């Protein structure tokens, strides 16, 4: 261990997820439930639009709705910032831009609430297309692998990071969504400010049928890598 944080993800730990959107007014809110293994890199979530009809693709909110639960290999453990800053936690924020769309803002806390992982959000969209791939929900239902390179922010204590995550649309063209993100420890205990490296993710989405709310099922790894040994 090389931050108390860390003895926190010695196993298996639960998650609950919050969201209150609101996009071009159209107010919605997501609960989901699952749990995280930072031992091994693998989240598996299931996700409920608790107020009817998400108004948004399904795809669009993965990004939003724990990094804390990356892999982060043995010779990368100093370079954990997201256990490092628990069980107080980290407000993760991000700017994504939809290009030619309109963007979401998004504000979260990530810390532990008695034994469960909670990360809670509220997020705002605004400038979206009536007829555009976002509201017009022309986005397929999958979600691509990624690198998201990690830099630390000594300024704020944290750190931040910027990528592109391309959204597959129906009619066969790409929906970037450009995301700024933050991340601020909550506490003013010490964290690991990390050398710059990047976390490899993998998601699939799928649907549990018996479910008849409006839902999704992810099941994600997410591995750091890029430290050449330290």
């Amino acid at each position: 261990m090389v931050s108390k944080g860390e003895e926190l993800f010695t196993g298996v730990v639960p998650i609950l997820v919050e969201l209150d959107g609101d996009v071009n007014g159209h107010k919605f809110s997501v609960r989901g439930e699952g749990e995280g293994d930072a031992t091994n890199g693998k989240l598996t979530l299931k996700f409920i639009c608790t107020t009817g009809k998400l108004p948004v693709p399904w795809p669009t909110l993965v990004t939003t709705l724990v990094l804390c639960f990356s892999r982060y290999p043995d010779h990368m453990k100093r370079h954990d910032f997201f256990k490092s800053a628990m069980p107080e936690g980290y407000v993760q924020e991000r700017t994504i831009s939809f290009k030619d769309d309109g963007t979401y803002k998004t504000r979260a806390e990530v810390k532990f609430e008695g034994d469960t992982l909670v990360n809670r959000i509220e997020l705002k969209g605004i400038d979206f297309k009536e007829d555009g791939n976002i509201l017009g929900h022309k986005l397929e239902y999958n979600f691509n692998s990624h690198n998201v390179y990690i830099t630390a922010d000594k300024q704020k204590n944290g750190i931040k990071s910027n990528f592109k995550i391309r959204h597959n649309v129906e009619d066969g063209s790409v929906q970037l969504a450009d995301h700024y993100q933050q991340n601020t420890p909550i506490g003013d205990g010490p964290v690991l400010l990390p050398d710059n490296h990047y976390l490899s993710t993998q998601s699939k989405l799928s649907k549990d049928p018996n479910e008849k709310r409006d839902h999704m099922v992810l099941l994600e790894f997410v591995t750091a890598a890029g430290i050449t040994h330290g």
